[PDB]
C-alpha cells in the first residue's frame, strides 16, 4: 500500500546525458547512438537570444565549434543539423549506454519522468504532467536546458521532452526530441506567457481510485451521473470535459474496484460541489491531477523494466 | 524556479539490484562486490513468518539453497551469514557495476530516496523522510522487501534504508544495511503499531525558504521571536522542539535569503495559530515536513554528481 508520485528509475538516460558548450554557452546534450541532440540556443550568445537567427548563426559554426563531453571524455563533431528547435551533433563514437528508445510526442494531460541535468551531470528526478496549456510545472535552474523527459515501458525509453525555458509563474516549455515546442512558444528571450490551464478530469478521477485502493473512501456516494450531466456540472470548475475515451482508459481501474466510472465522477462532482469539509484524499486538501490512469495501475500493482 | 518533490538519480542503486529467492520465497538483494544483502525473512514460508526462529531456519540452509539472479545470470553463492535482520550471500563474482558506497544509519528528520523493486527489476523512485516515529510513508506492495533507500553525494552512494514491512495506515519499516530496524519493530508476521508521529520543525522551516526563494512570499510577517517562546507555542501543534543545531543547518538558506531563521519561526507561529485563510504555499495547503534544508539548497541551487 501507499500511494506516492513516483518516477521512472533514471539509469537508461542517465548513460545518455553529455555535456555540450558552444563558445561561452553550455547545455546538457542527449547521446543516443553516435548522434547528440540539444538545444540549438547552445549556438546563442545571451544577446543573440534576445532575437536570434538560428539559421544564420549555424552558418558561421564548423564540427570543432562543438564541445562535446561525457564526463572526462570528449567526442569528436563530425557533423551538425537543425532540425526545428534542437541540434543534431554527430559523433564519431556511438554510445555504448544506448538503450532501447523511440521519440514520442506526448499528449496534454500524459506524465512523464524528468532527469534535470546540469553540466552533462544528472541531479534529480522527478514526474511531471504535459499541462493542458502545453507547460510543466517543473524545478529547473540556469544550465538545466537540454534535460529530457521520458517514459520507460520494460527496456524502451520514450523520449517525449527536451528542456527549453522558464515562462511566468515558475512553469516551463520546451519541444518533442524533432524539435517541435509543446504549445505556442518560441526559442526567444522575448515576454510569452502560457495563457489559461484547465484541470485534467480524468488524471483526477484516476487519483479518487487510488485513493480508494489505499482505503480513502469517506468521498464514495451513494449516487451515478450522466457523462452529459457530469461535464455540465464540471465546466464551471475550468474541467476539461470528459470524453469516451477517457472513460474507457479508467475501466482496468473500474474493473478492478468495482466502482463505475459515473459512479466516481457522481462523487467527483459532490466534491467539487461541496468542497472538502476539511478531510483529505491520501495526505492532499487538494484534488491531484498529474496521475494518469497507468500511473495508478503501475504502482497499485507493481510494474518493474 | 519552481520546486518539485526530487529524488537522486537511480542508476548507481539499479545496477545492484538483484532477485534472491530461497525455495518458495523472492524478494531482492543488494549486490555490491562479492556480496548480496537481503532481508533475512527470504529464507521463511509464509507460516515461519508468523513467529520465526531465524538462527533455526538458517542453521538448515546451504549456500546452493539461494538462488541469486543478475538479470537472467544466476550468481554462484558461496558463502552466507546473519547480521541483525539481513542476510549477507557471498557470490564468486564480484558486481562490475559497483559504485563508491558507504552503509549509513539516518537520523529521524532526514530525507532518502527510495528505488522500488520487484523481481530484482527496478520499478520506480520517490523521495521519503525518516519520519520521527521511525517510520516511512512508502509505496511498497508484495515482492518489494530488499529495496533499498539511499542519498548520493558526488559519486559516493550512501545507502541507508533496507525495506522490510509494512504497518498499520499504509506506512512502512526496515532496517539498515547492518540490519538494525528503525525503532521498535521486529521481522515477525505480528501486528505492530507505529504509535504517535511528530511534525520536523526544521524541515517546515527549510520549505518556507524554498517558498520565498520561489516568490511565495504572503506569510512573511513583521515580528521575530524568541526560540524559547517559538518551542513553548509549537509544542501543542506536535512540532518537535527546535533545537540550535537545526538553526545551525538553517544558517545557509537565512543567508542566502536574508531572513532569519526566528524571523522565519515567527512567520511559522502565525501560521500555527491562524492556519493559511484559504492560500497555498507552493501549491499545497498543508505545511510540509519531508524536505530537509540540503534538500532545498541543492534543488534551489543544482548540485549534481
Ligand atoms: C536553459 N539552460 C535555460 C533554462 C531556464 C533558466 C531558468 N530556468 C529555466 O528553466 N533556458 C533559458 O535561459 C531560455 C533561453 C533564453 C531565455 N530563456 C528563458 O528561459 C527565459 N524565459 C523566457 O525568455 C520566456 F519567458 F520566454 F520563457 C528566462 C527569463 C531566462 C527564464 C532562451 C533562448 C529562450
Ligand atoms: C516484503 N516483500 C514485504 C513488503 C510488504 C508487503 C505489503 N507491503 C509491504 O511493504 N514484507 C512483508 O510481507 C512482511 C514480512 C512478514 C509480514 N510482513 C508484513 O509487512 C506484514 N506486516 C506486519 O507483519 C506488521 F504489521 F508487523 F508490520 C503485512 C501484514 C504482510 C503487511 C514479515 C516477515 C514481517
Amino acid at each position: 500500500s501507499g500511494f506516492r508520485k513516483m518516477a521512472f528509475p533514471s539509469g537508461k538516460v542517465e548513460g545518455c546525458m553529455v555535456q555540450v558548450t558552444c563558445g561561452t554557452t553550455t547545455l546538457n546534450g542527449l547521446w543516443l547512438d553516435d548522434v547528440v541532440y540539444c538545444p540549438r540556443h547552445v549556438i546563442c550568445t545571451s544577446e543573440d537570444m534576445l532575437n536570434p537567427n538560428y539559421e544564420d548563426l549555424l552558418i558561421r559554426k564548423s564540427n570543432h565549434n562543438f564541445l562535446v563531453q561525457a564526463g572526462n571524455v570528449q567526442l569528436r563533431v563530425i557533423g551538425h543539423s537543425m532540425q526545428n528547435c534542437v541540434l543534431k551533433l554527430k559523433v564519431d563514437t556511438a554510445n555504448p549506454k544506448t538503450p532501447k528508445y523511440k521519440f514520442v510526442r506526448i499528449q496534454p494531460g500524459q506524465t512523464f519522468s524528468v532527469l534535470a541535468c546540469y553540466n552533462g551531470s544528472p541531479s534529480g528526478v522527478y514526474q511531471c504532467a504535459m499541462r493542458p496549456n502545453f507547460t510543466i510545472k517543473g524545478s529547473f535552474l540556469n544550465g538545466s536546458c537540454g534535460s529530457v523527459g521520458f517514459n520507460i515501458d520494460y527496456d524502451c525509453v520514450s523520449f517525449c521532452y527536451m528542456h527549453h525555458m522558464e515562462l511566468p509563474t515558475g512553469v516551463h516549455a520546451g519541444t518533442d526530441l524533432e524539435g517541435n515546442f509543446y504549445g505556442p512558444f518560441v526559442d526567444r528571450k522575448t515576454a510569452q506567457a502560457a495563457g489559461t490551464d484547465t484541470t485534467i478530469t480524468v488524471n483526477v478521477l484516476a487519483w479518487l481510485y487510488a485513493a480508494v485502493i489505499n482505503g480513502d473512501r469517506w468521498f464514495l456516494n451513494r449516487f451515478t451521473t450522466t457523462l452529459n450531466d457530469f461535464n455540465l456540472v464540471a465546466m464551471k470548475y475550468n474541467y476539461e470535459p470528459l470524453t469516451q475515451d477517457h472513460v474507457d482508459i479508467l475501466g482496468p481501474l473500474s474493473a478492478q474496484t468495482g466502482i463505475a466510472v459515473l459512479d466516481m465522477c457522481a462523487s467527483l462532482k459532490e466534491l467539487l460541489q461541496n468542497g472538502m469539509n476539511g478531510r483529505t484524499i491520501l495526505g492532499s486538501a487538494l484534488l491531484e491531477d498529474e496521475f494518469t490512469p497507468f500511473d495508478v495501475v503501475r504502482q497499485c500493482s507493481g510494474v518493474t523494466f
